[PDB]
Order: C-alpha cells, then sequence, then structure tokens
C-alpha cells in the first residue's frame, strides 16, 4: 500500500501494537559474540543491545579492538551510517579514535547528557573553547571552535588531531537538544529542519565516511533518523515514489543492527515525518 493511507487505515484501526511486534518477530537475528565476551562488558550500556559481528566496526588496535557501533550501508539508497550507544566513561577514547579511522565528518547526537533525571551519555566534548580534552588511551586532542545555539538544537565546530601525527581534522557536531523526556514529538517539523541541516553540511555525502549517529542505546531515536533519511532519499531516485515501503527498508536496516525503532509511537512517528517530508521536498 501507499504510505499516507497506510497511516490513516492504522490509525482509524488502532492497530500500531500489531504492525510493530510483525517487524520484531521478522527481523534477522545474527550472532553477537565479541559484544558478549567477559573482557567487554564495560564496554557496553545495555546488556540486551550488542553489535552484530558481521557488521561491528573495528577499532585499529590490536589490544581490543570492540566498540559498540554498527555499519548500516545503505545499497540502493547508497547512504551508508555508523550507529553507536552514548560513549561510557571508558569509551570516550574510543569513540573518537572511531570518528578518526573512519574519516567521519560529522557526529549526531539526539538525546542530552541527563534525562528524567540519570545520565544517560558522559560529556565526551569540550564545552569551552579554552579548556580543551586530551584522551591519552587514543592519544587525541579535541578542541570547542564555536558553538551556534538554537531553539530546537545545537551545532558545534570541533577540531580533532592525531597527536601521534599531528594531522588535525574539523568536525561538526549536530546536537539534536529538543526531544521530550517521556514519548516522541507532537510535530516532526523540527526534527525534519534538523536532518536538513545535516544533509546541507556535507556529513552525509560520499566524499566523506559515514556519518556516527548516536542516542543512548543507538536504535531509537538513532533509527527514526537513518530511516527516515534514506526513505525520503528513495522517494526522489525512484520513478514511482509511492512504492518506497517503510516497514521493508526498516527490515533491511535491521540486517545490520538490531533492535532500531523501540516502540510503536517511534514506528508512527516515523510514517509521519517521511509523509511530511516529502511534500516539503517538492
Ligand atoms: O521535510 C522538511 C524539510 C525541512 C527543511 C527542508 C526541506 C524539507 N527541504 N529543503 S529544506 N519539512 C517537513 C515539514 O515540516 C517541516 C519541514
Amino acid at each position: 500500500m501507499e504510505m499516507e493511507k497506510e497511516f490513516e487505515q492504522i490509525d482509524k484501526s488502532g492497530s500500531w501494537a500489531a504492525i510493530y511486534q510483525d517487524i520484531r518477530h521478522e527481523a534477522s537475528d545474527f550472532p553477537s559474540r565479541v559484544a558478549k565476551l567477559p573482557k567487554n562488558k564495560n564496554r557496553n550500556r545495555y546488556r540486551d543491545v550488542s553489535p552484530f559481528d558481521h557488521s561491528r566496526i573495528k577499532l585499529h588496535q590490536e589490544d581490543n579492538d570492540y566498540i559498540n557501533a554498527s555499519l548500516i550501508k545503505m545499497e540502493e539508497a547508497q547512504r551508508s551510517y555508523i550507529l553507536t550507544q552514548g560513549p561510557l566513561p571508558n569509551t570516550v577514547g574510543h569513540f573518537w579514535e572511531m570518528v578518526w579511522e573512519q574519516k567521519s565528518r560529522g557526529v549526531v547526537m539526539l538525546n542530552r547528557v541527563m534525562e528524567k533525571g540519570s545520565l544517560k551519555c558522559a560529556q565526551y566534548w569540550p564545552q569551552k573553547e579554552e579548556k580543551e580534552m586530551i584522551f591519552e588511551d587514543t592519544n587525541l586532542k579535541l578542541t570547542l571552535i564555536s558553538e551556534d545555539i538554537k531553539s530546537y538544537y545545537t551545532v558545534r565546530q570541533l577540531e580533532l588531531e592525531n597527536l601521534t601525527t599531528q594531522e588535525t581534522r574539523e568536525i561538526l557536531h549536530f546536537h539534536y537538544t529538543t526531544w521530550p523526556d517521556f514519548g516522541v514529538p507532537e510535530s516532526p517539523a523540527s526534527f525534519l529542519n534538523f536532518l536538513f541541516k545535516v544533509r546541507e553540511s556535507g556529513s552525509l555525502s560520499p566524499e566523506h565516511g559515514p556519518v556516527v549517529v548516536h542516542c543512548s542505546a543507538g536504535i531509537g531515536r538513532s533509527g527514526t533518523f537513518c530511516l527516515a533519511d534514506t526513505c525520503l532519499l528513495l522517494m526522489d531516485k525512484r520513478k514511482d515514489p509511492s512504492s518506497v515501503d517503510i516497514k521493508k527498508v526498516l527490515l533491511e536496516m535491521r540486517k545490520f543492527r538490531m533492535g532500531l525503532i523501540q516502540t510503536a509511537d517511534q514506528l508512527r512517528f516515523s510514517y509521519l515525518a517521511v509523509i511530511e517530508g516529502a511534500k516539503f521536498i517538492m
């Protein structure tokens, strides 16, 4: 079926939970043996969210190459994304090592450091120009260059230096700051505006390594971001845009990381975002 009318048909019939459970039942199951090794317990935020072995990002290190991160490679859309958990106190150096090694231009953050009164990720970037951060375990230096605070999101320019080679690179930090503590946004307008700002920066384009996107677990809000981006790109590429099937795209993405889209409310919000976005594109 088309999307917008499939949408009203699920609303009128109130069957979002049944649609979402079908997706959960059909989703791929692949091994995640490296994630579950005892030496990696303090590298995982949640025991039930792990990268598959076949798609995990490897650190260029011979001691321990493990990070909780996955490469989502979308062949028809010609887009790739790295989805990862919010960094932990003992993985902030690994996080920036990955950004460096994978040649990423942009980092997309969809959570606040504290939500619901609890810490959802480490404070992994500097908050003042004159107070830079050094990660001694991976030999990187990170400096805040500029910050632009808007009503729904903040964009930061960061300098990452590989202290071993003295090479430097400019990284863009795109921080969506207004996702509610509970539920999903009432309107997708600010989320879509944010997606378009990431696109306009070049951070999603083939001349750079894959964008790094995270929330707390790296599957819920993060899944919504890449699902909406890929669906809108396919609607531009195909002769028949009504042939784009958001459930089929989501199942393709779940071949590369488990659990993408965590609730039926997040599934409905993803439909809403793609529907409204397809009108603005034209
Ligand atoms: O999809 C977008 C969107 C936003 C910005 C741009 C765009 C498309 N295209 N160029 S810039 N929406 C969805 C409807 O409400 C808000 C805007």
